[PDB]
C-alpha cells in the first residue's frame, strides 16, 4: 500500500567533470544488475580508468531499473583568474572587489570577477569601500558609484 | 483573475542620447506585434540608422501592449560626480558622506549626493558620524544634527 | 474611485519669521488662482521684499481653494547648538552624548541636547559609556548612573 | 464611596534652585486650566525662560483646582555612589561591574551596586569578562564564576 | 472554574544558601497562622540567627495552609575552582575555555570546567579559538579539533 | 506544550568491545530502579567482573524507564591530525581552514581537513580570507576562489 521510492547515490573517486549526459549512460548500462552500498566498480572511459564508489542505496539491496532515480554527488570549486601585472594594493569587501594598480587607476569588479567600473585618476589619494557602495577620493573631485 | 507583470528590456548598440519621451513613442508604435529575445529591429531617426537589440523578455515570447513596462538599459551602474577642489579629508559611512575642505567648512550629503547640511567652523577639530545621527565638534561649541 | 487630496508646499528664500496669522492671510489672497511648481511670487512686507518659491504642487497643477491644505517648510533637518568652551574629549554613544571638559567636569546629555546629569570630579581619570548605561571613575570614588 | 485623589507631578528641565514657596505660586497661576500628560509650558521667572514638563497626571485629563496637590520632582535619572580609595582599574560589562583595587583584590557587583562575589589573589595577573560569565586568572589558580 | 492559587514570597536579609529541605520545615511551622506583607519573622538555624522579611502575600491577608505555595527569591552565584600552577596565557571564548601552560601543554575545557581534550606539543607556536571549532598549530604538526 | 526527555550517560572503566545489542540488555536490567550520578554498578559477564560508572544523569535523580535514551561515551571530541613541516602562518574561519607554508604554497581545506584547492605561487605577497570566499594576491595576477 505504502509507496517506497528507489534512489542510488554515487560518487566519483578521481576528480573529473562528467558530461551532461553521463547519468543517462550509466542508467542504460546498469539496468538489470543488482548493487549494494560499499561496492566499487571500475569503468574504462576514453582509454582511462575511472573508479566509482556506491555511497548508499535506498533500499539496500537495490535493483536498477528505468524508474530508479540516480544522483551524482560532487563538490568542486570554481577558480577564476585575471592577469594583472604590477598590482599596487588590494581592498576586499564581503560583496565587492576593488583593485588599485601602480598606474593610479582603479578597477571595480563584482563577485563574478566581471568588470563594472573603470576610471583613471592622476591625483588618486584614497579609496574607500563599504558593502556594495564604493567611493573614490581625489584632490580634484568626489566620485560616487552606486551598484 | 490573477494579474501577472510583464517587462521588456531594450538596449541600443550605438552610444546615443534618447529623449525622455522616447518610451512614449516606442510603445505606441510597437503595440500589437510579438517579440522574442535576440531579435534585432532597425529604426530610422533623422536619416540615421540605429539598431536596437532585444536584451530580454519576461515572459518569452512577449506581446507588446500599452500595459507592459518598457525600460531602457544604458549602463550597469549609476555614476555621479561633483567637482570639489582642495579636499582635505573624507569620512565615509554606510548612509552618510561627510567631506571637509581646507577652508574649515563641513559639507554633509546622503547616498544620493544631495545637500542636507552646510556649516563652517573656524575651530573645526573633529567630525564624527554614527548611525543616522551626525555631530560636528569645534573648540567653542558642539553642533548636534538630527536627520 | 479613490480620492486624491490637494496640498501646496511653500518655502521662503530669506530666513525670516512670519506673524502667527500670516498663513491665513496668504490663503485668502491665493484662492481662485492656479499655481504650478517652480513659480516665484514677490510680496512686499513692511517695505521689505520677501520672495516665496513654490516647492511642490500636489497634483501639478494645483487649484487653491479653502479646502486645500497649506504647509510652510523652514528646514529639512533639526539643528540644535550648545555653547561649550574648552572641550578636551568627546564620546559618542548610540543613545547618549557625553562631553568631558578641561575643567575636570563631566556633562551628560540625551539625543535632544538636553541636560540630564552634571557632576565634577577632581581626580577624574576615565569615563566609560556603553549602550544606555554610564559610569564615571575617579581615584576617590565610583559613580553609577542608570538611565 | 471610593476615594479618588488628584495629583500632578511636574519636573523642571533647567537645574535651578526654586524658593520654598515656589510651588505655591505655580498652583495659584495654573488653577482653572486643564492639563494632559506630556504638555510643555514656558514661564518667565526672574528674566529667565524656564520650561516645565508635565510628567504625569492622575487622573488624566486633570483639572487644576484649589484642592489639587502638586509635587516637584528633580530626579531625571538614578544616581548611586560608593566610596573607593585607591582604585587600580575598572572593567565594565553590559550587566556586570568589576573593579580591581591596588591591593590585588577583585570585587564584583551587579547593576544594583550590590556585592555578589569577593576574593583576593596575591598573584592576580589578568581578569577576563564576557557575557554573564566571568573568570579570574592568577598564577596559582583558575577561578570560574557562573552568574 | 476560577480557582485561586495562593503564594507567599519570602526573602532573607543575610545572604546564605539554604538546604533543599529548608522550605518544607518553614511550611510546617507557619501553617495555622495568618501573615501580612511587611511582617518580620526570626528563625534560629545552626546557632546563627537569620531574619526573613515577608516580601508580599497574594492575596493579603493570607492564611497559611498545606495547599499554599512558598517561593524563595534569591540571586546567588556558583563558584568552581581548579588548582593550576604556572599559567602562561589564557584565552576565553563565548562557550569554550582554552588555557596554555608554561610547559607547552594545551588544555581544552568547557563552561563547566570539565576536561575534554589534553595534548602537549613541544613546538607550540599559536593557538586559535573561534566558534565551536578549535585548532592548535605547532611547527611540526597541525591538529584540527571538532567540539 | 512542553516536551520532556530523559538521558543517561554511562562509561565503562575496563576497555572491552561490547556487542551492538549490549545497550538493549542493560536497559532491560536497570528499568524500575532509580539512579544518581556517581553510582557504580557491577555486572557479571562470563565470570569476569566489569564495572560501569554513571557519568551523568539528566535530570538527577533519574528513574530508568523504557522511554529513556541510554548512550555510551567513548570519544568526547573528534581529533584529526596531519603532518606539516615548516608552517609559516595559519588563519582559521568558522567553516574554512587556510594554511600557508614557508615554501610559498597555499593549501585550502574544509572542516574535514580535506584538500579542496592546492596551488603554489613564487611571488605570493598577501593572503586574505573572509567567510566561504577566498582571495590570493600575487604580483602576477589576482585569484578569486568561489566555493
Amino acid at each position: 500500500e505504502g509507496v517506497i521510492m528507489s534512489e542510488l547515490k554515487l560518487k566519483p573517486l578521481p576528480k573529473v567533470e562528467l558530461p551532461p549526459d553521463f547519468v543517462d549512460v550509466i542508467r542504460i548500462k546498469l539496468q538489470g544488475k543488482t548493487v549494494r552500498t560499499g561496492d566499487v566498480i571500475g569503468i574504462s572511459i576514453l582509454g582511462k580508468e575511472v573508479k566509482f564508489k556506491v555511497v548508499q542505496a535506498y533500499p539496500s539491496p537495490l535493483r536498477v531499473e528505468d524508474r530508479t532515480k540516480i544522483t551524482l554527488v560532487t563538490h568542486p570549486v570554481d577558480v577564476l583568474e585575471a592577469k594583472i601585472k604590477g598590482i599596487k594594493d588590494v581592498i576586499l569587501d564581503e560583496n565587492l572587489i576593488v583593485v588599485i594598480t601602480e598606474e593610479n587607476e582603479v578597477l571595480i569588479f563584482n563577485q563574478n570577477l566581471e568588470e563594472l567600473y573603470r576610471g583613471k585618476f592622476e591625483n588618486l589619494n584614497k579609496v574607500l569601500v563599504r558593502n556594495d557602495l564604493v567611493v573614490i577620493i581625489d584632490e580634484q573631485k568626489l566620485t560616487l558609484i552606486r551598484t
